[PDB]
């Protein structure tokens, strides 16, 4: 079924928080990319580090559930390619400062599954939150 | 004419460098944001800023020359509404660091004019280069 059926289904399986479940929507090799510098993954901010299957992808999940809201504005949809724009307003489980990152989330799907997931996001005002 | 049209008209006018041309493209009133902490605009990088009309935008193009290749991978369509996709290879002017910034443009076009230009773009790497 669609691209946006199945983002929207990401989203709402995000928005419920159950890692599995969100993993389940992902395919077995999964493209991840996020707007961080190379250096700086597994560093301060720990979900921040490269990933490659499922299995890693609902890792990521249990992750930053560890270590607060989150608000989309839209989905551009553009056949198998869609970018989810919102902000995340959580706030840091080590230091306690709270914090707001505009983020655009690029997404592929392929028979129904999430074979890309690039995030773009404010990675300085993360990173000033730990 | 189209949505797609007009962005792959402003990459080219952007590739080009001629920043009262790029701002031709703009409408007069522009939707500006960008993915970096409100306390850091005007900081030491210096074009993140506030910006509210074309001369604005115009000013933002001539700033960005003074203070390099930029790649785009992709570009999503969905209605007046578009994301560009790539990454932004430059050096700092003063300090000399070269750096990587991974972006995601999302723009609205209304009437040939974009109306909205709101940057998704490693905020921490280009600011460790400054
Ligand atoms: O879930 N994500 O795609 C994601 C990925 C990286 C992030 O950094 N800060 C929030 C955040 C969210
Ligand atoms: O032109 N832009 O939309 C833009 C806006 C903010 C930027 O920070 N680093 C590169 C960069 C480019």
């Amino acid at each position: 079924v669609s691209t946006r059926e199945t983002v929207n289904e990401l989203l709402r399986r995000i928005a419920a928080g159950d890692p599995g479940r969100i993993a389940e929507l992902y395919a077995e090799e999964v493209s991840w990319k996020l707007s961080w510098p190379a250096g700086d993954h597994m560093g301060v901010v720990p979900w921040i580090q490269q990933r490659s299957t499922r299995a890693g992808v609902e890792e990521h999940f249990r992750l930053i559930a560890d270590h607060s809201s989150a608000e989309v504005f839209s989905v551009l949809v553009d056949g198998a390619d869609a970018v989810v724009l919102g902000e995340l307003r959580n706030t840091a489980g080590p230091t306690g400062r709270s914090y707001e990152a505009p983020f655009a989330l690029h997404l592929t799907v392929e028979n129904g599954l999430v074979t890309r997931h690039h995030v773009y996001e404010d990675s300085l005002a993360v990173f000033r939150a730990f």
